[PDB]
C-alpha cells in the first residue's frame, strides 16, 4: 500500500565519495579502482568561471596540486588528465569499497538517485528525473558539485550523473560519467536556456497506473481516444507525444490493472482539459512525471 | 538551489539488516551487537493474525524455530524474548558493521528516512513525518514489516520507528525499537481508526520559509496576524494550534528571510482561505508539512 518517490539504498555510493581540493576550491569526487572523477571547474578561481581556458588552466596545474581525501587519509595523485568536462586523477591506491559499476548516458524521462554530498560526505539521497530538456529538479548548494546520480540493478552500480550547476530558472546540469553535458549546457559563469520543460507522458501514465494498483480511481473517465486525438491534447499543454513504444512499455501495467492504455490516455485528456477540481491523486495536486513505467512496477513489486 | 524531500544516506543502516523466519513467515530484523530485532508478528500463522494470543504462540517456539540469515549466512540464535510488539533474538555473533546507534521514541510532527526492506535486502529509502494521529504515509507490501525508520546525527544512528501495518486508509503504523507502538493500534487484523489526520502547522510554515530562501514569494501578503487569530483559522482547517514554542523553533528561519512569524502566519492563513489559484509552491500544488524547521535549516545549509 502507498506509493512514495524512493531513492536506491546509497551504501555502495557512499564508499566512493572523496573530497577534491585545488588551491581555494573544494568539491567531491568519485573514486573507483584507481581513478577519482571530478568536474574540471575544480582548477578555477572565481575570475576563471566567468570564461574559463580550461586547456590552459589545467596547463598550469601538477598532480601534486590536486588534494583528494577519502575520510581521514590523503590519496597521492599520480596523474591528472581532462575527458570533455571531468577530471579523472590517477591516484596510487585503487578503492578497495570499488562496488561492481558501469557508465551509462541515460536517455531523457529515466530516472535515477541523486547522492548530494559536500566536502566529500553525504548529505542525503532523493530521486530525479533526467527531464526532456536534459535539466533536473534537485538541491544542490555551493560545495554540491561532483555528487552522482545512479542506478542499482542487483549489485550493479550504473551512474549517469555529474553535478556541474545551476540554471536560472532553479533547475540544474551536469555530464555523464565521461563528462559530456546532458543538454546544451557549458561549465561557464553565463545565463543558460533549457527550453521549454516538455512533461515526460508515459511517465504520468505509469503514474495514473500506480494511483489505480493503489486504489484511486475517481479520474477514470468513461471515454478512449486515439494516440493521434490525444497527441493533439498533448501538443498544447507541452506534453511529450505518445507513440506506440510507449503503448508497449505500459502493456504490463495495462494489464496487471485491466485498463486499456488508451483509455488512460482519455482519463489524463480530461485531467488536462478539467484540472483536478480540489482532489488528490497518490497525496498530489499535479500530474507527477517523475516515475518512469520501471519506477512503478518496481516499487508496486517490492524489487529488492 | 532547489528543495526536495531528502532521505538520510542509508549505508550505516543497510548493513543491520537481516532476514528472520519463522515456519512460512519471512519479515526483516535489525541486527545490533548481538540481538537481531523484529515484529513478535513473524510467529503468527495467517490463522492467528485475527486475534492472537502472543504469550500463547511464543510459549511453542525454541531458539532454532527462528531462521536468521545476514545476506548469504545462517545467524546461531541463543536466546529470545518479546518486549512489547517485537521480539529480541540473541546471536552469537556480534554485528561487525554495528553503528554507532540510539533508540528513540520520537515526537508527532518529526521525520525520519525509512529504508523499506523485503527479505532482509533493502528495496529503497524515502522520508516520512510521524503525524500528529501517529500514523506514517510510508510504501509498504506484503514482506516489509521489520524495516525500519531513522535519523542520522553525524556518525550515530538514532532508531525511532519499525513497520508493523496498514490501516484501512492505506496509511502505515508500528512500533518505536522498544516494540511500543505509536498511538493507539495493535498488531491484529482489525480495522483500525486513526482519528482526524492534524497539520502539522509549524513544518507547514517552515516549509513557506523554505519556499522564500528558494525565491517563491507570490504568497507573500502585505497583513499580519495574531496567535489566537491564525489559531481560530487553524482550528477550521484541521491544523495544530501554533503555541510559542513554535513561534520560537521558527526564529532563525524568521530572522534569515527577514519575515515575521505571524507574518507567514497571515500569508499561510490567505493560502487556507483562498487555495493556490492554479499556482504552485516550491512545485507542489498544496501546503507541504513533512520538512520540520529542522529539515528546512539542513538542507537549505548542506549539513552532510
Ligand atoms: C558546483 O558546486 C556548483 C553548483 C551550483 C552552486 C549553487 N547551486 C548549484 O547547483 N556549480 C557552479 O557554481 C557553477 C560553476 C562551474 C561552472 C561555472 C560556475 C558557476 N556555476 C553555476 O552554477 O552557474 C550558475 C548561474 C546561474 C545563472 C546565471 C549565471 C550563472
Ligand atoms: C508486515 O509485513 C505487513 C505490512 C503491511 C502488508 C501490506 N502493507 C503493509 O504495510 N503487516 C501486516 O500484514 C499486518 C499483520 C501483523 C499484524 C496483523 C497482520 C495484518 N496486518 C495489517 O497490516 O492489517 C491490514 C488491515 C487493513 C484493514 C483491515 C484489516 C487489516
Amino acid at each position: 500500500s502507498g506509493f512514495r518517490k524512493m531513492a536506491f539504498p546509497s551504501g555502495k555510493v557512499e564508499g566512493c565519495m572523496v573530497q577534491v581540493t585545488c588551491g581555494t576550491t573544494t568539491l567531491n569526487g568519485l573514486w573507483l579502482d584507481d581513478v577519482v572523477y571530478c568536474p574540471r571547474h575544480v582548477i578555477c578561481t572565481s575570475e576563471d568561471m566567468l570564461n574559463p581556458n580550461y586547456e590552459d588552466l589545467l596547463i598550469r596545474k601538477s598532480n601534486h596540486n590536486f588534494l583528494v581525501q577519502a575520510g581521514n587519509v590523503q590519496l597521492r595523485v599520480i596523474g591528472h588528465s581532462m575527458q570533455n568536462c571531468v577530471l579523472k586523477l590517477k591516484v596510487d591506491t585503487a578503492n578497495p569499497k570499488t562496488p561492481k559499476y558501469k557508465f551509462v548516458r541515460i536517455q531523457p524521462g529515466q530516472t535515477f538517485s541523486v547522492l548530494a554530498c559536500y566536502n566529500g560526505s553525504p548529505s542525503g539521497v532523493y530521486q530525479c528525473a533526467m527531464r526532456p530538456n536534459f535539466t533536473i529538479k534537485g538541491s544542490f548548494l555551493n560545495g554540491s558539485c561532483g555528487s552522482v546520480g545512479f542506478n542499482i540493478d542487483y549489485d550493479c552500480v550504473s551512474f549517469c550523473y555529474m553535478h556541474h550547476m545551476e540554471l536560472p530558472t532553479g533547475v540544474h546540469a551536469g555530464t555523464d560519467l565521461e563528462g559530456n553535458f546532458y543538454g546544451p549546457f557549458v561549465d561557464r559563469q553565463t545565463a543558460q536556456a533549457a527550453g521549454t520543460d516538455t512533461t515526460i507522458t508515459v511517465n504520468v501514465l505509469a503514474w495514473l497506473y500506480a494511483a489505480v494498483i493503489n486504489g484511486d480511481r475517481w479520474f477514470l473517465n468513461r471515454f478512449t481516444t486515439t494516440l493521434n486525438d490525444f497527441n493533439l491534447v498533448a501538443m498544447k499543454y507541452n506534453y511529450e507525444p505518445l507513440t506506440q513504444d510507449h503503448v508497449d512499455i505500459l502493456g504490463p501495467l495495462s494489464a496487471q490493472t485491466g485498463i486499456a492504455v488508451l483509455d488512460m490516455c482519455a482519463s489524463l485528456k480530461e485531467l488536462l482539459q478539467n484540472g483536478m477540481n480540489g482532489r488528490t491523486i497518490l497525496g498530489s495536486a499535479l500530474l507527477e512525471d517523475e516515475f518512469t513505467p520501471f519506477d512503478v512496477v518496481r516499487q508496486c513489486s517490492g524489487v529488492t
